[PDB]
């Protein structure tokens, strides 16, 4: 599929720390060490909605990693799906009146107006999960093969399903307990009561037609991919087994990533489906309303950076103001003809950033040095000018 456009990006003078960021498998900060072509897969949206601005702050806090890694003079490959086949969509679909393919498409169309309004680096594939049911179907044939997965026993809806106790490490991603995993399964999207499964844990990889569900063939019946095993294929087969980061929202810890990874590793036999496991925190508005009201997009990013990504933080229009005032101080200083020389600021956000991504003292860092230019002033020149650089490359912040 088309992504969208992505902006200019500068080059920003000089050289810091390699990305180190907090791993939820291993549960602790750790290096990144990604190869020439840094690589990540990050999970896209269900569009049968709008952009909030919790999506917004999860595809922003990637958006910080792929800046930084093509600072550190990365290619990169982003892969991002989109959920384009489900059960929200469908029911939304109903409610409104509007073909399910149509209305997966106008949000699709609406968020890339709102990722690249917003300035994030676009994915160099984005990949529809109903563009995606080969790869679904031959790693599913695959996992019946080796015994990972079964055929439920029910003539009238034959679903396959994977085993939970496949992989030896099964729960090494999320390190959640059975009775944590049994209760987080029911709620996101889990059958745990479905008759006939080896174990309530098991996860449908592919769910048997239904009347009045879109369907596809394959050699275990007609039907429709489970939502785990879409993006472990679509990982698998754009990336492959060394995969640098998988990424998305903590709500996806379990089940999604945790299956995810077990598909992946009961198919390829590797120990690590990713190499880093990397959550964002949840956000307690659309992106298209408030940029209908003409907020800076800008603006959005410096709220949504305020707090550390690994927080869950709640968006108000105190967060707002605060931004805003913030854009507005960062646009007077770099507006100066000459200001304190820039190295030292230069590198204090380079480590911070590097530092599983501290942004809030990366922001502080660039207030004081904007305090001071505006308070005292300065004989270098060129400053104003490498700070603004600077914060476009790192921040995606238009100055
Ligand atoms: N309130 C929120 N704050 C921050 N991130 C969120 C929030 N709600 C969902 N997300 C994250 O934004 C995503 C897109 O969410 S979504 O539209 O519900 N889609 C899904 O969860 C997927 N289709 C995963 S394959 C994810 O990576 C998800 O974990
Ligand atoms: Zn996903």
């Amino acid at each position: 599929m088309q992504s969208w456009s992505a902006p200019a990006i500068p080059v920003v003078p000089g050289r810091g720390p390699a990305l180190r960021l907090f791993d939820s498998a291993d549960r602790q900060v750790r290096p990144v060490t990604p190869g020439p072509t840094a690589t990540m897969y990050v999970c896209g949206i269900t569009p049968y909605d709008a952009t909030h601005l919790g999506h917004a702050a999860t595809y922003l806090t990637f958006d910080l990693v792929h800046r930084l890694w093509l600072d550190a003079g990365h290619t990169v490959q982003y892969v991002q799906n989109v959920t384009d086949v489900d059960d929200p969509l469908f029911e939304r679909a109903e409610r409104d009146g509007i073909d399910w393919r149509t209305l997966g498409d106008r949000e699709t169309q609406l968020f890339r107006e709102d990722m690249a309004a917003l300035r994030v680096l676009p994915p160099h594939d984005y990949v529809a999960a109903t563009d995606a049911i080969a790869e679904v179907v031959e790693m599913v044939e695959k996992l019946l093969a080796s015994g990972a997965a079964y055929i439920v026993e029910d003539a009238e809806y034959p679903d396959v399903y994977f085993r939970a106790d496949a992989t030896a490490q099964f729960g090494y991603e999320s390190g959640y307990d059975r009775d944590t995993m049994l209760t987080l399964f029911a709620e996101r999207g889990g059958d745990p009561d479905r008759p006939g499964k080896s174990d309530q844990l098991d996860a449908l990889l592919w769910r048997a037609e239904r009347p009045g569900e879109p369907s596809w063939p394959s050699p275990f019946g007609r039907g429709r991919p489970g939502w785990h095993v879409e993006c472990s294929a679509i990982a698998l087969t754009r990336i492959g087994t060394g995969l640098d980061i998988q990424g998305g929202g903590s709500d996806l810890i379990f089940p999604h990533h945790e299956y995810s990874a077990a598909h992946a590793e009961s198919v390829t036999g590797e120990r690590r489906f990713a190499r880093h496991y990397v959550h964002t925190g949840m956000i307690g508005v659309l992106v298209s309303q408030l940029r209908a009201q003409g907020v800076d997009p800008s603006a959005i990013r410096l709220g949504l950076f305020s707090g550390h990504y690994r927080e869950d933080r709640f968006w108000s229009n105190e967060v707002l103001d605060e931004a805003n005032a913030r854009l507005a101080r960062w646009r007077s200083a770099t507006a100066l003809p000459e200001a304190p020389d820039a190295t030292d600021v230069i590198a204090r956000v380079r480590q911070y950033l590097a530092d599983d991504l501290d942004t809030p003292k990366a922001l502080a860092a660039l207030d004081g040095w904007c305090t001071d230019a505006l308070s005292y002033g300065g004989h270098d020149t060129e400053s104003p000018r490498l700070v603004a650089t600077t914060v476009d490359a790192l921040l995606g912040v238009d100055l």
